[PDB]
């Protein structure tokens, strides 16, 4: 049993995570954009990329956006939907939150969301967060509304990959 840095080393090896330019530093106290997390999900679950397609109307969401193949893939898969359907906004530059990540992983893992869960999560996310908590993907005193740290995401990702046989 294996430190957060060691889990990151393993996930980086398997191409799931990448680090930052000019440094081998994992920066586990830093946040992560929704674009970066979409990639992580794609690699975590071996989803196929989707090129030449753009389903969202965010500014600079187009063929010059390195993240679009990943954002399209997690969207076809049902793991992510964006933040509103009417305006078709994904918010690729915003940071992934623990309750958002929770949604994605609970769904990818086909776990049962909890009806009428009591916790601090946003309404739409309460069953997702509670299920993610009970799966050991996030700690029960993580803040569901806070941006997830890279440490928390390494831990959640590593645990999730375990749950896939
Ligand atoms: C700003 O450079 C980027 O940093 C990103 C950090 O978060 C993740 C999910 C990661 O793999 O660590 O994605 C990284 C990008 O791949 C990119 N990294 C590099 C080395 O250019
Ligand atoms: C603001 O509405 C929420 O946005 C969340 C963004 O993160 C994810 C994981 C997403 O699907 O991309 O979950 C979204 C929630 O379902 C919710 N989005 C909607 C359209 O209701």
């Amino acid at each position: 049993a294996k430190t957060t840095q060691e889990k990151f080393d393993a996930l980086k090896e398997a191409g799931v995570f990448s680090g930052y330019p000019g440094t081998t530093d994992a920066k586990l106290g830093q946040d992560m954009t929704r674009a970066e997390f979409a990639k992580v999900l794609v690699k975590l679950f071996g989803l196929k990329e989707i090129h030449g397609q753009y389903s969202y109307k965010d500014k600079n969401y187009d063929a010059k956006n390195w993240a679009a193949p990943f954002i399209e893939a997690v969207t076809a898969e049902g793991l992510m939907q964006g933040k509103d359907l009417t305006k078709k906004i994904f918010d690729f530059n915003g940071k992934i939150t623990v309750e958002e990540a929770s949604k994605t992983l609970v769904t990818a893992l086909k776990l049962e969301p909890v009806k009428d869960a009591q916790n601090k999560a946003t309404d739409w996310a309460k069953g997702y967060f509670e299920a993610a908590v009970n799966a050991g993907l996030f700690s029960k005193d993580a803040n569901p509304k806070a941006n997830a740290t890279r440490a928390q995401l390494v831990e959640a990702a590593f645990a999730a990959d375990e749950m896939s046989k």
